[PDB]
C-alpha cells in the first residue's frame, strides 16, 4: 500500500505541490507555471490519492486534473475546500464556505506548527492575506490586499507616466529589497520609489495589523510570514516575526493524513 | 488673473488665481465626457498646465483652453532642479512628477520654517519628504485604495471588485473581516493607513526633529479617519504651487 499523499497548492500566480508521507514531511516538492510548463513526476513513487487547493479557477483545476490522469488513471483525489471546522481549527467567516482553501489549508499547518500560540498569519503571493488564529483554533477573521508585485503593476497599468515595470525586473527591484538595511530612507528615481512605496505599504499593513491583533487579544502574538516577498519585507520590519513558508502544503498534508 | 490646471490621472484640477496666493474660484473634472464651467470666468493672462495624464489629456486641456481664450499663452510646467525655494533631490529632476513638484513648492510656501512629509491620496499615494530648508530628499509611490481594490477583483480568480464608495458603507458597516468584501475594503485601507503612519515614525526618527504630516489633495474620510498619527489637510496644495510658479 502507498504511504505517500499528492498535495497541490494552486494559486493565481503559480502552482505548488508536495508528496507527503506524513502530515508534517515531504518526501519531495517543487512548483510550475499554469502554462507551457508540466512537472517532473515521472519518478515519484505513485500516491494514494491528491488533495488539491485550488483559487486558480477552473481552468486551472481541469488542467491539474489532466496532469494527475496522464500519471496515475482514476486516482483518488479531494477538492480541499474551507469549512466550518478541521483538524483542530474552527472557522469564523460568516460563511465558513467562502474562505480561500489556501487560506484554510495555511490555518491548518500553523495550529499544527505553533501550539499553543495566538498567531497572525501573513502569506505573500499575488494577494498579501492576514489571518488571526487563536491557541485554541479559532480563526476569528483576517485582511486581503494585493501583494507586492500585483501593486507594482497597478501603478504602471494605471497611469500614464509610470513605468509597468517587467516580471525579471520586478524580481531584480525586489531582490535589491532584500539588501536592504532597516529603516531605508525614502527614493530619489521612479523605479525605486515604486519598489520602496509598495514594500513600506505591505510592511506597514502587516505591522498595524499585528498591534492592534496583540492590544486586542490581550496577549503575545507569533507572527508567521510566508512567501517570496517575505526576504524583503522582513528587511523592513522592526517587529518580531517567524518565517514558515510550508504552512499551505502543510495543512493539506494534515487534511490528507486525517 | 492666471488659470492654473492640474491633471492627474483621474481627475484635472483647476483654479483661477489673481496672486500666488488667491484663488476667485476653483473647480475639478473628469477626463471624458465632462468639461469645466468657464462661461462665467474672467479671461485670464496665460495658463500654467500640469500635467502627469499623458499626451491625451494634454491635447483635450489645450482645446478647453482654446475653445474659451483662442492662443491663450500658456506654459507646461515641469519638476527641475530647484524653484520657488525647493530644490529637487532627485537623480533626474526631471523625472519627478509635475503635480507633487508643484505640491511640493505648495507646501514649502505655506507651512514655512517646518520639515514636512506629504501625502497625497490620488490614482497613486504618493509621499515626498521636504526639509524647512526647502530640500526635497526623496519620496513614495504606492497604489491608492482603489487602485488596491480594483486590483484584485481584476487579477484573481475569486475576489470580487469594491469600489470607494461600497467599502465605504462597508467599514461604516475585531480587529479583522469575517467576509471577502470587508477583508479586502479593511486590508487595502490598512495599508493606506500603515504606510503613512510608518513613513511619518520613520522619517521623525531620521530627522531626529517634528515633521509635519500633511494630507494634499482631497483624501477619502476612511483613510482620514484611519489615522492614528497627527495629520494637517492642505486640499490644494498642488494649484497653490502652481500659483507661486506662475507669479515668480
Ligand atoms: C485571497 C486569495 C486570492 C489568496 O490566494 C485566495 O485565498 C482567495 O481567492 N480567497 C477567497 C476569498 C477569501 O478568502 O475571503
Ligand atoms: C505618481 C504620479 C502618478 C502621481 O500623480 C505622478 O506624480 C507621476 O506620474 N510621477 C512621475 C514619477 C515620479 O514622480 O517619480
Ligand atoms: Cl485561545
Ligand atoms: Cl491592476
Ligand atoms: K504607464
Ligand atoms: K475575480
Amino acid at each position: 500500500m502507498s504511504g505517500v499523499c499528492l498535495l497541490i497548492d494552486a494559486g493565481n500566480s503559480r502552482i505548488k505541490w508536495a508528496l507527503a508521507d506524513t502530515g508534517r514531511h515531504f518526501v519531495t516538492s517543487g512548483a510550475f507555471e499554469h502554462a507551457d510548463d508540466t512537472p517532473d513526476w515521472s519518478t515519484l513513487p505513485a500516491p494514494r490519492g491528491a488533495w488539491i487547493s485550488n483559487v486558480a479557477g477552473d481552468a486551472a483545476a481541469a488542467r491539474i486534473d489532466a496532469l494527475i490522469d496522464a500519471h496515475w488513471p482514476a486516482l483518488p483525489r479531494t477538492v480541499v475546500r474551507a469549512c466550518a471546522a478541521q483538524c483542530g481549527v474552527t472557522n469564523g467567516y460568516a460563511e465558513p464556505a467562502r474562505l480561500g482553501s489556501d487560506r484554510w489549508a495555511g490555518l491548518i499547518g500553523a495550529h499544527a506548527a505553533f501550539p499553543g500560540e495566538h498567531l497572525l498569519i501573513a502569506t505573500f503571493g499575488t494577494a498579501t492575506t492576514l489571518e488571526a488564529l487563536r491557541a485554541d483554533g479559532r480563526f476569528t477573521g483576517g485582511l486581503i490586499a494585493p501583494g507586492w508585485a500585483l501593486m507594482m503593476r497597478s501603478l504602471g497599468m494605471h497611469t500614464a507616466q509610470l513605468p509597468t515595470v517587467s516580471i525579471d525586473a520586478a524580481t531584480s527591484l525586489l531582490d535589491e529589497l532584500a539588501a536592504n538595511d532597516a529603516h531605508a530612507p525614502f527614493a530619489i528615481d521612479t523605479p525605486h520609489a515604486l519598489s520602496a512605496g509598495c514594500l513600506q505599504a505591505q510592511a506597514g499593513l502587516i505591522e498595524r495589523a499585528w498591534r492592534d491583533l496583540e492590544k486586542a487579544w490581550k496577549a503575545p502574538v507569533r507572527l508567521v510570514l510566508s512567501g517570496g516577498a517575505a526576504d524583503a519585507i522582513v528587511r523592513a520590519l522592526t517587529v518580531p516575526h517567524t518565517r514558515h513558508d510550508t504552512l499551505v502544503l502543510t495543512g493539506l498534508a494534515l487534511i490528507a493524513h486525517s
